[PDB]
């Protein structure tokens, strides 16, 4: 293991650096997984919705397990339950499909991808006549209880939440027999999540930062919005430390003890992204980076409806991002 860890409340050690796999396509992801594991990654972040678990599974079967290059117990694998699978009856089949594709016997962590549900079925984006999303009203508290049964079946070691707000977290905690262990949200110097991180610390949830590098090749970017990797302060620190802008972004987080899952398919970047535990920022440098916070969220679900590109879910009563945190 190249990265250091944090201790989850379950007793699990979670490496502070994991490999993100969103947009890592079938035909490239297998190579990315194998390279990452070889250079010391022991944490992979996956999701059914990314459309690549089948291929990730082939890589893990080659590389991980008895008689292979990496012992299964040394590997931390996260997946996520997609929006169409919030019904208590659909939770186990969804997980078992993910286990099958990944060719694993268990996950180390399984997250509820969003608090709100989509219509049950085999369309991951079910749509109305008008082309807007068709929702299902299963409450996330009922989904949570069904996720708990999976821990009892030995299928998942830990559970957590993705894109939940502080109120929704507290709502889950009021009924949780198995406590969420991790919250995964967008986090980087433009969206520091300071209040939500503090909230999680108080309740025993470790935080994972998704899009820790500003997701710079995300679809339909605003040309007027800044590029986090081009941030002058970041470029300045990169110079000073003889490191890449990406390493500065990741160091800032792991110095805060925030787990980061940067995605890359480029072997050199994969390697450099885990090499963030051999330098330290001064208190003044941390302060420079903390000053960049500006409530700039890059990852907002979007849709094409009637010729215009619109927020997918922003109007939903259960949308997480409306509260202050
Ligand atoms: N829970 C959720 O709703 C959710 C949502 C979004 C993301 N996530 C997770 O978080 C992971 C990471 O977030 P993300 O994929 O949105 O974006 P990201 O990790 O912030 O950035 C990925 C982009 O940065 C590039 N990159 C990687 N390393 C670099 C480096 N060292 N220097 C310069 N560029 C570099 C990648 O290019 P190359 O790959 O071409 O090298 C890719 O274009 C995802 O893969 C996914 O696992 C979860
Ligand atoms: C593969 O399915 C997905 C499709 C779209 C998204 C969300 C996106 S994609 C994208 O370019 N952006 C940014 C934006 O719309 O400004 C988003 O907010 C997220 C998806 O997966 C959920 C995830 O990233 O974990």
């Amino acid at each position: 293991m190249a990265a250091s860890c944090v201790l989850l409340h379950t007793g699990q050690k979670m490496p502070l650096i994991g490999l993100g796999t969103w947009k890592s396509e079938p035909g490239q992801v297998k190579a990315a997984i194998k390279y990452a594991l070889t250079v010391g990654y022991r944490h992979i972040d996956c999701a059914a919705i990314y459309g690549n678990e089948l291929e990730i599974g082939e890589a893990l079967q080659e590389t991980v397990g008895p008689g292979k290059a990496v012992p299964r117990e040394e590997l931390f694998v996260t997946s996520k339950l997609w929006n169409t699978k919030h019904h208590p009856e659909d939770v186990e089949p969804a997980l078992r499909k993910t286990l099958a594709d990944l060719q694993l016997e268990y996950l180390d962590l399984y997250l509820m991808h969003w608090p709100y549900a989509f219509e049950r079925g085999d369309n991951p984006f079910p749509k109305n006549a008008d082309g807007t999303i068709r929702y299902d009203a299963t409450h996330y508290k009922d989904t949570w209880k069904a996720l708990e049964a999976l821990v009892a079946k030995g299928l998942v070691r830990a559970l957590g939440l993705s894109n939940f707000s502080s109120r929704q977290i507290d709502d889950v905690l009021s009924v949780a027999s198995v406590r969420p262990a991790v919250l995964q949200v967008e986090c980087h110097p433009y969206l520091a999540q300071n209040e939500l991180i503090a909230h999680c610390q108080a309740r025993g949830l470790e935080v994972t930062a998704y899009s820790p590098l500003g997701s710079s090749d995300r679809a339909w970017r605003d040309p007027n919005e800044p590029v986090l990797l081009e941030e002058p302060v970041v470029q300045a620190l990169a110079e000073k430390y003889n490191r890449s802008p990406a390493q500065i972004l990741l160091r800032w987080q792991v110095q805060r003890k925030v787990i980061c899952i940067p995605k890359s398919v480029t072997p050199s970047r994969i390697l450099q992204n885990i090499q963030v535990f051999d330098f330290t920022f001064s208190p003044e440098e941390m302060k420079q980076l903390d000053a960049l916070n500006k409530n700039l969220r890059f990852i907002v679900p979007m849709l094409t409806v009637d010729g215009k590109r619109v927020p997918r879910d922003a109007g939903h009563p259960l949308y997480p991002f409306n509260d202050p945190y």
